[PDB]
């Protein structure tokens, strides 16, 4: 009714998430601060809030994933983040199998 | 190092939980058993715990996008389960958006 709408949804926002961690070391093979992100992020159609992207990033530097550049601009302190070397190749291994999984998944819904 | 490893594996898992729903609604367009259906996934490629399918049924079965029935056959009783009306149009829904998903994921990926 309006319960349908919101399972639907809710089913979407899950996929969605699944999908951000490659979104983010994609987008930082160019040095950005958090809120750059953010913006970047919402601007290619994909909203998220501070609140999940910055934990979410500090967990992937400490995975070796992401490296961290303090830049002082007298606004305040901002870090700005980068993926690592190792970033990079976790993200294409993960792009890899994501696309295999897309198929797999596609061919299994379309069993008719 | 197999750190590495650890983190490609659980970002795939990831990855492929948020489909199962998808998956299950679309397998229960012909009525099963749990336990079928937990066999027919692995068949497919996708490993499932009863453990996370049986709860994931009730609560889609709560929704009224599953419903389901007992089969008395003296081994014991046993629930079968299958796509109501709604459950087929919240996954056509939900797959169409998720098609949308990975044409945009995948663009945005490609950004070289």
């Amino acid at each position: 009714a309006m319960a349908y709408d919101d399972i639907v949804s809710s089913m979407v926002l899950e996929l969605r998430r699944g999908t951000l961690v490659m979104l983010v070391l994609s987008q930082l093979r160019e040095p950005a601060y958090g809120y750059a992100l953010v913006k970047s992020l919402a601007d290619h159609g994909i909203p998220i809030e501070a609140n999940t992207l910055y934990p979410l990033m500090r967990r992937l530097e400490s995975q070796g994933l992401l490296a961290s550049e303090w830049d002082n601009g007298g606004s305040k302190p901002r870090k700005y983040y980068r993926t690592t070397d190792e970033g990079l190749r976790v993200l294409r291994e993960v792009e890899a199998q994501w696309h295999v999984l897309c198929d797999g998944v596609g061919k299994l819904l379309e069993t008719n």
